[PDB]
């Protein structure tokens, strides 16, 4: 509260981290289907069902941007990624399996590096 503070948790690092994590979504194997913003025009349905798009190269540019403002929304927007692939995709498909398996290996370098 009101001059009443918990102890200062160091986030200086917390951008660079964040860089690092994103650079190993983006070389992982099973990144391809979320690399670049589905093309709306070119996909039936994507538009009007899923209503908050997010890709790797959208978050890329928001974290080179300052459009980040703690380590909480970068991984509020990487999940969405993964959400975003659960609604528009079945579990037994190519691109399901791949943002399982991203969702995955997201939420270790997560609790890893900052827990």
């Amino acid at each position: 509260s009101m001059s009443v503070k918990k102890p200062k948790r160091d986030d200086s690092k917390d951008l660079a981290l964040c860089s690092m994590i994103l650079t190993e979504m983006e070389t992982h194997e099973d990144a391809w289907p979320f690399l670049l913003p589905v093309n709306l025009k070119l996909v039936p349905g994507y538009k009007k069902v899923i209503k908050k798009p997010m890709d790797f190269s959208t978050i890329r540019e928001k974290l080179s941007s300052g459009q980040y403002p703690n380590l909480e929304t970068f991984a509020l927007d990487v999940r969405l990624v993964f959400d975003n692939c659960e609604t528009f995709n079945e579990d037994d498909s190519d691109i399901g399996r791949a943002g399982h398996n991203m969702r995955k290996y997201f939420e270790k370098k997560w609790t890893d590096t900052f827990k």
